[PDB]
């Protein structure tokens, strides 16, 4: 009995500004959430507390809005499962398949999606609904765009025995 | 009681050719293994079976050589823990801290190191002893060098409660 849950990670007002293709990614994430709601697919929100609990930056980035009945999980680390109620929430929902949108691609999204894979979930990464910022290290620059693309590349070939991983766009992912 | 184990991933003759800074990475990995041996730190080798079991490509890349008493774990997926004897081997050794060198940075190394973190290990990524190849996706190119650098950047900020993660060079990592 596959039960799909949309997992929306840290799409917060203090996180998304400056990210590659920010407005478009937010628009597509919003569309995904609407399609999920229309299809009766549960939506679980994840918020990063170190953004600043109680401040506007911690709240969802426009134009995203949480609906009644949609759980919100608060976390302090990149892995959304680490010291959180996420697993308990998903189990309560009976989730077997996670459809992931969020930010940032190379930190909370990367760490959470790979943790989900490790835990045994089927996972679908929404290729056009995650983003991050330009960065540099060891004397070389790597753009947010490059990180997003490389992340999608990585996920397209991710394999675990008995599990299914899909890279899909926000308007084509099965809900 | 911290017990450190060096985990050397897929440094195989069919894997490393074409990788960024290949000769240097192999040289430094070899030096790391020698220092580990001199310090009585166990070394565990991981080999990727889909490279071609029984073929020369599956064997360690020169100039690496396995010593007596050093376990070798064989795997079929990016996650070295998935359907393998790795956990059993590490537990037998009583490992609490994994020092990771290997290839490729963005596939088996990425997936295994993050799995190790998830499992509760302390993990040290050896910044100058992992590598991968140039690639491209979604119309943008991202070099092996860029991937290595970004990987080190990522690992430098990885955090889990009660766990320690270190980014360190092959000649400075504590053994």
């Amino acid at each position: 009995p596959r039960r799909t849950v949309v997992l929306a990670i840290d799409l917060q007002a203090g996180v998304t500004p400056g990210c590659f293709d920010e407005e478009g990614v937010l628009s597509r994430a919003a569309a995904l959430v609407e399609r999920a709601r229309a299809g009766g697919v549960p939506v679980v929100w994840v918020h990063h507390d170190p953004v600043g609990v109680g401040t506007p930056e911690w709240e969802l980035a426009a134009p995203l809005h949480r609906a009644e009945g949609e759980p919100l999980v608060r976390k302090n680390y990149r892995d959304s499962f680490a010291d959180t109620t996420l697993r308990e929430t998903l189990d309560e929902l009976g989730a077997t398949h996670l459809v992931i949108t969020g930010a940032q691609s190379d930190f909370c999204v990367r760490t959470t999606m790979q943790r989900a894979a490790a835990e045994g979930y089927d996972v679908t990464l929404v290729s056009d609904a995650h983003t991050t910022v330009d960065t540099e290290w060891e004397g070389v620059r790597i753009s947010g765009e490059q990180i997003v693309a490389h992340t999608n590349m990585y996920f397209s070939g991710l394999r675990y025995p008995g599990q299914e991983f899909v890279i899909a766009t926000h308007d084509h992912v099965a809900l």
